[PDB]
């Protein structure tokens, strides 16, 4: 139920995929990031689970060049780095 306030860069990213809010549940953040990954085609066509964000704003925000979507605890850390 927790509402979080994204830092400026993550907030702009969320707004790029149609987010209209100031604060978000972690669920909404994950949905919007998933939409971002889909729209920017940061997932690989052939390779399961891996998101390639090295060329992308997302990579700048997360501080990694790639990650697996299976690693939920790591994903939470990467997002929380970008929350107030
Ligand atoms: C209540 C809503 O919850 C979630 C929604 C979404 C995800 C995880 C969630 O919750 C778990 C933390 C993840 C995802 C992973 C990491 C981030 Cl940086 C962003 C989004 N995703 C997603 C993105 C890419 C790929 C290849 C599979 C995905 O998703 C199936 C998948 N996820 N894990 N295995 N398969 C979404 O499109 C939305
Ligand atoms: C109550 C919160 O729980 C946890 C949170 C986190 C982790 C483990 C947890 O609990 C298990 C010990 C682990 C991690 C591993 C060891 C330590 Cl020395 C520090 C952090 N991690 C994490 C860090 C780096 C990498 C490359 C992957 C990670 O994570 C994979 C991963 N594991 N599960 N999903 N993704 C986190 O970013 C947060």
């Amino acid at each position: 139920e927790t509402l979080v306030r994204p830092k400026p860069e993550l907030l702009k990213l969320l707004k790029s995929v149609g987010a209209q809010k100031d604060t978000y549940t972690m669920k909404e953040v994950l949905f919007y990031l998933g939409q971002y990954i889909m729209t920017k085609r940061l997932y690989d066509e052939k390779q399961q689970h891996i998101v390639y964000c090295s060329n992308d704003l997302l990579g700048d925000l997360f501080g990694v060049p790639s990650f697996s979507v299976k690693e939920h605890r790591k994903i939470y850390t990467m997002i929380y780095r970008n929350l107030v």
